[PDB]
């Protein structure tokens, strides 16, 4: 339940789904770039961009908040007329962002930035960034964190900022940073870096100097759900769903959340479908494709009535991320198995879509 400014400064309600998936304040209102914004000036070794299958169909640029001039002017109206909370994120803070920005942004009104941090070592950040300048925003953070309450974002990447987490952390903490949000680096099989994900062992090491740091430290450490998700550990904090569908029924979910899943709906199939189109320790459930979900549908039975429930994520308009077209998989699933496929967005959403088709 929080909102973002839309190109022509209007409101849009948005979910934690096309964030990072953190609960936040219900006044939260997130300035995204506009048209008018420039790429981030990066190359980092991790990035996503850089590592999709070979023919899958480009996505988004690489916008960076701060490269659009007119932000200043986006905060100012928000504050006029919504007078919400004012966050600014997708930001590295290496391009168009110095000490006279930190002075417009807040006379304009933003009450919290969101920076990708990963490190305070100069150098490290520089090769993970590639960016010889990526030091600057490291002795910027005292003054941005004078300003206005900062979250800074860790890509956890090992050879690089794993086995010193908790010195970052305490580097942050004497900085002033309000928050530090902990995200293992996603990984697929097509990285040309030799990123690799964070092992077992690693992500628990991780998560006991997180524990550690925040029960010590002022800054408010945060494992968020896709850490907690790669530790088995992710919940909803939900008491399980009692629906009991009279016919056929299959929940499809990702590696991911197919342990929480499971749980909600005890009397109900929830099908894991493992991700081969990326591969690598991709697991989320948005980022599942046809080809994946048509390798489990095929070893359904075939049915004279059945539902198929798939995460609505999953789709981009009515686009999967492998090229298929919405109506062309529920189709062929219709006609090759007889299955009706639902999608939803979130778990809550689940027994009142069965009760329909029932
Ligand atoms: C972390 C993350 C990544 C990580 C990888 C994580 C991983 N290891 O799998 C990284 C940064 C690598 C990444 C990359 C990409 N990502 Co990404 N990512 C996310 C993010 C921010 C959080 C995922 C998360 O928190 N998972 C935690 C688990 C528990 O959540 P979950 O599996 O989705 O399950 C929940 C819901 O889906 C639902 N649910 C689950 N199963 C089911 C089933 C049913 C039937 C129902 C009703 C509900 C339901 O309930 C669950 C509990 O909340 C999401 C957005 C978000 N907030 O979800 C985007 C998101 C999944 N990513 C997206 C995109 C676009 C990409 C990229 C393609 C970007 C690009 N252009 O390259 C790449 C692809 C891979 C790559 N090249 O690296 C889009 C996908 C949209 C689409 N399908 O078209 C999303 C949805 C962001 C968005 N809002 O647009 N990503
Ligand atoms: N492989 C990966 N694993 C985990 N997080 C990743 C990732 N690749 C990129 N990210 C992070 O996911 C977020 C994408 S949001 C856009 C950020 C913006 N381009 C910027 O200037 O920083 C950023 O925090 C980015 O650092
Ligand atoms: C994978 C998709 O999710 C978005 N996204 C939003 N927040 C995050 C985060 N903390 N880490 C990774 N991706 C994120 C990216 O902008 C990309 O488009
Ligand atoms: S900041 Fe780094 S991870 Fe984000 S888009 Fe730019 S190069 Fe990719
Ligand atoms: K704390």
């Amino acid at each position: 339940h929080m909102y973002e400014l839309t190109e022509d400064f209007k409101l849009r309600k948005i979910t934690k789904y096309e964030l990072d998936g953190v609960d936040e304040r219900e006044d939260l209102l997130v300035i995204p770039p506009s048209s008018k914004a420039g790429p981030c000036g990066n190359g980092c070794l991790f990035c996503y961009l850089l590592q999709n299958p070979p023919e899958m169909i480009y996505r988004v640029a690489r916008h960076d908040t701060l490269n659009d001039p007119t932000l200043e002017e986006r905060i100012r109206y928000a504050r006029k007329h919504y007078d919400l909370w004012i966050r600014v994120t997708d930001t590295s803070g290496n391009v168009k962002f110095d000490e006279n920005r930190i002075k417009s942004l807040y006379e304009a009104g933003l009450d919290e930035i969101q920076i990708s941090v990963h490190t305070t070592k100069k150098d490290v950040r520089i090769k993970l960034m590639r960016n010889r300048h990526a030091g600057k925003l490291i002795d910027l953070l005292p003054l941005v964190a004078k300003h206005f309450r900062t979250i800074a974002d860790i890509i956890l990447t090992p050879g690089f900022n794993v086995d010193d987490i908790g010195e970052i952390i305490e580097d942050l903490d004497s900085m002033g940073v309000h928050e530090v949000r902990l995200f293992p680096v996603g990984v697929t099989k097509y990285n040309r870096f030799e990123i690799r994900p964070l092992t077992k062992e690693e992500l628990s090491y991780v998560k006991e100097v997180a524990l550690e740091k925040d029960k010590e430290l002022g800054i408010k450490v945060v494992i968020p759900p896709i850490f907690l998700a790669l530790l088995g550990e992710f919940t909803t904090g939900l008491e399980p769903f009692n629906i009991e569908p009279e016919f056929p029924t299959y929940i499809f979910t990702g590696e991911l959340a197919y342990p929480e899943m499971k749980r909600l709906f005890p009397r109900i199939k929830v099908v894991m479908v493992k991700n081969e189109f990326f591969g690598g320790n991709i697991g989320t459930a948005g980022l599942l494709t046809g080809r994946d979900v048509l390798r489990e549908v095929e070893r359904l039975p075939e049915v004279d009535f059945g539902l198929i429930l798939l995460p609505e994520l999953m789709f981009y308009g009515d686009m999967t991320l492998d090229g298929w077209r919405r109506q062309d998989l529920f189709s062929k699933i219709l006609i090759e198995k007889g299955y009706i496929v639902e999608t939803a967005l979130e778990p809550t959403e689940i027994p009142k879509v069965i009760e329909k088709i029932s």
